[PDB]
């Protein structure tokens, strides 16, 4: 069962049982979905992002600030922060994606429309191709620096 990318894990904190997937860095105390070997995968899917830069980011520089300084552990602590205040209704994505995503998109809510299978980096193309509609991944990291992708289509 569990579709691509799903392990059943065990996380200290209690007997968490919960679900983990290793293409998209997502977690969730709920198993993913139902019967159907497949689904297959789409040939195209939409998705938006928000995007934290990093010193070591292949462009240290965005719309935003144009030195970007953190460190890719700061970078990461701030992903972390914003996908907590997504996954309990605080903000919501496109809000956080609009204000501080360091993606030029960050002015269409974070939206990269539609895409295929070898037009974005690997990771993120990966991510976004193991989500399902409606889906946010982990933490995902490109030489961009750390993403956080919402399927949307």
């Amino acid at each position: 069962k569990l579709p691509p990318g799903w392990e059943k894990r065990m996380s200290r904190s209690s007997g968490r049982v919960y679900y983990a997937n290793h293409i998209t860095n997502a977690s969730q105390w709920e198993r993913p979905s139902g019967g159907k070997n497949g689904q297959g995968e789409p040939a195209r899917v939409r998705c938006s992002h928000l995007l934290v830069k990093h010193s070591q980011s292949r462009r240290p520089s965005s719309w935003r600030q144009e030195k970007i300084t953190r460190t890719k552990e700061e970078a990461l602590e701030l992903i972390n922060g914003y996908i907590q205040k997504i996954k309990s209704g605080e903000e919501d994505f496109e809000s956080l994606a609009s204000q501080f995503s360091d993606c030029s998109s960050a002015k269409a809510r974070g939206d990269l429309g539609a895409f295929s299978r070898g037009q974005m980096q690997k990771p993120f193309e990966d991510a976004s191709f193991a989500l399902r509609t409606g889906e946010m991944s982990g933490p995902v990291f490109t030489d961009s620096g750390i993403h956080i992708i919402l399927r949307t289509e």
